[PDB]
């Protein structure tokens, strides 16, 4: 298991910046987005080739320790062996996950909480920087 | 309470970076490095006006719930309302803290850990950005 940071206190329209190395090898990685373990807003799950899914993000919630509906996209602007920077914000509608080179992902918010103080990252993603604004 | 990390999984010359923005009324901040609560390697205390020192930094250790012998340095290069950054390494012998004015203390290694795999913050120091090498 990978880095694990609380007590983020991100709250709507603030940006939570995430540069990280994807492994040469990797088969998957994940972001988790929300309140604790338990609570997640934002799974985001990028998978190589992972669970039957090939170059696939795969996005789901967590609300009190269930998985909700996972969602997915089609574009995938993940390479491995390569370093992946994420933006991450939300509003009482969306999250949304906005990389550099203008891909945008939302995935609906479900869980409406006041702020995100839970993130962490698994997988194949060695996280390098961290930065709230 | 402020910004929790935990499986930093940071070895031996790898370089913690922490920056953070000094409250203008700020009475002190802290931020501990180890293994996580009880067990610390690095216990940073920067005191403005706090237990009766003015500018003053505190460091100590903190092995098994139990503090070690504190240590003080005389030099206080951090201003209330201003942007501090901090980076941290250490070795069997030594963590090295080197600080925004470019001077550095060593800190001797009590606990000799593996890794630093905890980082938490506290006080009138919001964190900005946080990064690993
Ligand atoms: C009913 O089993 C589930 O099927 C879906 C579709 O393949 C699968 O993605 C899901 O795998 C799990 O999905 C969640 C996100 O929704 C996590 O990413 C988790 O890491 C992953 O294992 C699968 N449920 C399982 C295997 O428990
Ligand atoms: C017995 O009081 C202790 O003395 C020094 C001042 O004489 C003071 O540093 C210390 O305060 C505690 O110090 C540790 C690190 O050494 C932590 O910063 C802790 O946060 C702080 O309260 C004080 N010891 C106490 C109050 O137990």
């Amino acid at each position: 298991c990978g880095l694990v940071a609380s007590n983020l206190n991100l709250k709507p329209g603030e940006c939570l910046r995430v540069r990280g190395e994807v492994a040469p090898d990797a088969k998957s990685f994940v972001l988790n987005l929300g309140k604790d373990s338990n609570n997640l807003c934002l799974h985001f799950n990028p998978r190589f080739n992972a669970h039957g899914d090939a170059n696939t993000i795969v996005c789901n919630s967590k609300d009190g320790g269930a998985w909700g509906t996972e969602q997915r996209e089609a574009v995938f602007p993940f390479q491995p062996g390569s370093v992946a920077e994420v933006c991450i914000t939300f509003d009482q509608a969306n999250l949304t996950v906005k990389l550099p080179d203008g891909y945008e992902f939302k995935f609906p918010n479900r869980l409406n909480l006041e702020a995100i103080n839970y993130m962490a990252a698994d997988g194949d993603f060695k996280i390098k920087c961290v930065a709230f604004d």
